[PDB]
């Protein structure tokens, strides 16, 4: 994701990056002042201070500092002191937030005038990037996205100097607007060079000297850090003003950033009762959403995470500290431990729980004393052995605990826990009986998994002809159709697999992050090629929307980044998703249903598999479109197929906070392109403690459109059920 970094990152990012021929005045004269600061040694290190009047300010994610009254103006140092003396260490509340000021920036007071005040911003969006100018800068500014001059520099286009003079800076004096221009065309080669997402000078100050950048916000694309650690260096990402970590809050991050695991936790209420420990991103929002709308937000202690098949060590050390965060005062009421999380698609469930099952017996003593009772629920490979032994744990230790696998609704555990129930172009068609694929990468497990599921579904040839990985040679490799063993082979370039199997339109990019962005342009070259699934995480969102520009360009549709894939029943299954046979099996994924669905999350489509399979005659194809800002195919893209496929007679849209995306669902209904019923469910309800984005309000919106939505996630099982049956007596769907 982008992430915000202070000011005085990006002012040192900017003065040591930026190339222009404008003259930029003051470079690195700034100093950074805290409760711990020696003001003998920053005076020794900054002796300017002394040369000139100063400004004083926090540089903590607080905007608007001036009107609050945070801007220290034109200053001697004695000055600076005094003004700090009242306001450094102490507490301050801004917006909803409160924290403690601990962090300023001094600087060189630039005596000005108002004329001499501008704004110029730069932002990312999916089409490309604005540059935003505005004439009048300063606190005053105003609503800018409605005043500014603004230019879009499209997808892998450039910024013609002509236009930012012609254009964005028709209003600026005239004789300011050669240096604003050289200026403006310096920060954008910066912007992109350095992979920003956000940029704000306000003000950007031009006097007879030269160019000062007084103000500064931004984000950079923290993804991009495997291409510009070069350049950022140790970058610092500050969290917003508020509240500082508990330690707790700190081993855990320390903890999520030396693996590929995401590892999440953040305290809500450290005194709450009721504590969660999920699996899935997904499933992680839904048991939040579940906690509050069943009343429980004020005991709700935690939220967080633990996904990407994290190791037993890793989910003992996570165990571990939640455990002891539940343990530091009693409850009257005792507590709850809600172990719960969708069906994994590649996470060994077995070895996560022996982590959690570790933990639970290291800290039995205290969680008997502390009355804690715990819930389990979780679906994946080896669930099974997984949840047989938490439930012998709980036997061997005394402590209460429950454990349901996947008969039982995800969100079941939550009403039980709290005593509310009792305790038991781009084409239509991307995938056919025909589909050929190549893969992209060593990823045996994965292709097995393929052609496993291509078997039970008596599918007459295996779904992958052959695989691309340069890192090798030509050679072949073995795999298994059914009990037979068959060949698969395995080409170092691309063009050798595609012109050797030219009936495949399928390709699945395995590559790593490094690799992703290159051999997916490259498998674009093959017009053969219809379909693109990409897998990685981590893609830069500046290098997706060149992929998302060149796929719309070649009429190829993209599946991703960052995801597990989708599932066509019957017909194909991309890499991983739909976990072991065990799962492809119970959730009757070898034959087709009359349901389609989207959702970003793989952890969520897998759950959509079971709870369609459970109500329904089952899942007609379902697809994953990742969690990345710009995913190459929107739920709308898959929405339209759907509508266009006679052998789909309902769709399922799990949407999510975030964007705006399903309100294109509902002017289709209105407009009438969309006919059939669709029940959709927007997770992040309770996220909430622009506002259309909440998916509060885009529930409700889709409810009044005619789209049926459930009262709550917990419902959404029944919702579908009720929708189908009313389809099946209505003899739309023959089961
Ligand atoms: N170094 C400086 N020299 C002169 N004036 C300044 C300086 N820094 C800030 N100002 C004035 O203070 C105002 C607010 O400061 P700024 O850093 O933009 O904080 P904010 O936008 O958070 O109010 C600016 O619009 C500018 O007019
Ligand atoms: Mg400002
Ligand atoms: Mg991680």
């Amino acid at each position: 994701s982008a992430k915000a970094i202070s000011e005085q990152t990006g002012k040192e990012l900017l003065y040591k990056f930026i190339c222009t021929t404008s003259a930029i005045q003051n470079r690195f004269k700034y100093a950074r002042v805290t409760p711990d600061t020696d003001w003998a040694r920053l005076l020794q290190d900054h002796p300017w201070l002394l040369s000139q009047n100063l400004v004083v300010k926090p540089d903590q994610l607080i905007k608007r500092r001036g009107k609050l009254g945070l801007v220290g103006v034109n200053l001697t140092l004695d000055g600076v002191k005094s003004w700090l003396k009242p306001r450094l260490g102490q507490e301050a509340t801004v917006g909803k937030a409160t924290g403690f000021l601990k962090n300023f920036l001094i600087e060189p007071f630039v005596p000005h005038s108002q004329a001499e005040e501008f704004y110029v911003c730069i932002y990312a969006t999916r089409e490309g990037d604005y540059v935003l100018f505005h004439h009048e800068g300063g606190v005053d500014v105003g609503d800018v996205d409605a005043k500014a001059q603004k230019l879009l520099v499209g997808v892998d286009e450039k910024l013609n100097p002509e236009d930012i003079k012609k254009h964005l800076l028709v209003h600026a004096p005239e004789d300011k607007k050669e240096i604003l221009a050289s200026f403006i065309s310096g920060l954008f080669n910066f912007y992109e060079d350095l992979y920003f997402t956000y940029l704000e000078i306000n003000p950007l100050v031009v006097t007879k000297d030269g160019v000062y950048v007084l103000d500064l916000a931004a984000k950079v694309d923290a993804t991009a850090d495997y291409i510009c650690k070069v350049k950022w260096g140790d970058i610092e990402f500050p969290p917003p003003f508020g509240r500082e970590a508990y330690p707790e809050e700190a081993y855990i991050a320390d903890l999520d950033a030396k693996s590929g695991a995401s590892l999440k936790l953040t305290l809500l209420n450290p005194k709450g009762r009721i504590w969660t420990m999920v699996a899935g991103g997904g499933a992680s929002v839904v048991y939040s959403d579940t906690i509050c709308d069943l009343g429980g937000v004020n005991e709700l202690a935690n939220y967080g995470e633990y996904s990407g098949a994290p190791s037993e060590q890793q989910t003992y050390d996570y165990a571990k500290t939640i455990l002891s965060l539940m343990t530091r005062e009693k409850h009257p009421d005792g507590k709850i431990l809600i172990i719960g999380g969708s069906i994994a698609n590649f996470t060994n469930v077995a070895a996560t729980f022996k982590g959690i099952v570790r933990a639970i017996r290291d800290y039995q003593g205290p969680l008997k004393e502390h009355e804690v009772t715990i819930f389990v629920r979780r679906g994946g490979p080896n669930y099974q052995e997984g949840l047989r032994v938490m439930g012998e744990v709980g036997k061997t230790t005394g402590i209460p605990i429950h454990v349901f696998g996947t008969e039982t609704h995800m969100t079941a555990i939550v009403g039980m826990a709290l005593g509310h129930r009792p305790i038991p172009g781009k084409s239509t068609t991307l995938f056919s009986r025909h589909t050929k694929a190549i893969v992209w990468g060593m990823q045996t497990r994965a292709v097995q998994g393929m052609l496993d599921f291509d078997y039970v579904c008596s599918r007459d040839e295996p779904s992958v002809a052959a695989m691309v990985y340069p890192f090798t040679g030509d050679h072949k490799q073995k795999f298994y159709w059914g009990h037979k063993e068959i060949l698969i082979p395995v080409f170092k370039n691309m063009a050798d697999a595609m012109r050797k199997h030219p009936e495949v339109d399928v390709l699945i990019n395995f590559a790593s992050l490094r690799s992703a962005y290159d051999s997916t342009m490259e498998t674009m070259n093959y017009a053969q090629i219809r379909t693109i699934a990409i897998i990685a995480e981590g893609i830069p969102e500046a290098l997706t929307r060149k992929l998302i520009k060149k796929a719309d360009q070649k009429g190829v549709t993209i599946i991703g980044p960052a995801t597990v894939g989708g599932i066509k029943p019957g017909c194909f299954k991309i890499g991983n998703t739909g976990g072991m046979l065990d799962n492809i099996l119970a959730s009757k994924l070898y034959r087709p249903g009359s349901v389609a669905y989207v959702s970003r999350s793989g952890g969520m489509s897998n759950e959509l598999n079971n709870i369609i399979s459970r109500t329904t005659d089952g899942v007609y194809e379902g697809v994953a479109i990742g969690g990345d800002r710009y995913p190459g195919s929107t739920f709308m893209d898959h929405v339209l197929r759907y509508q266009d496929t006679p052998g789909v007679k309902m769709i399922v849209v799990l949407g999510e906070i975030g964007g705006t995306e399903e309100y294109k669902i509902c002017r289709g209904i209105k407009e009438g392109r969309l006919t059939k019923p669709i029940v959709c469910w927007c997770i992040g309800t309770c996220a909430t403690m622009q506002a259309s984005e909440t998916a509060v309000a885009k529930n409700q919106a889709l409810k009044e459109a005619g789209v049926f939505v459930p009262r709550s996630f917990d419902e959404l099982g029944e919702i579908i059920q009720s929708v189908y049956e009313d389809l099946v007596a209505n003899g739309v769907i023959v089961p």
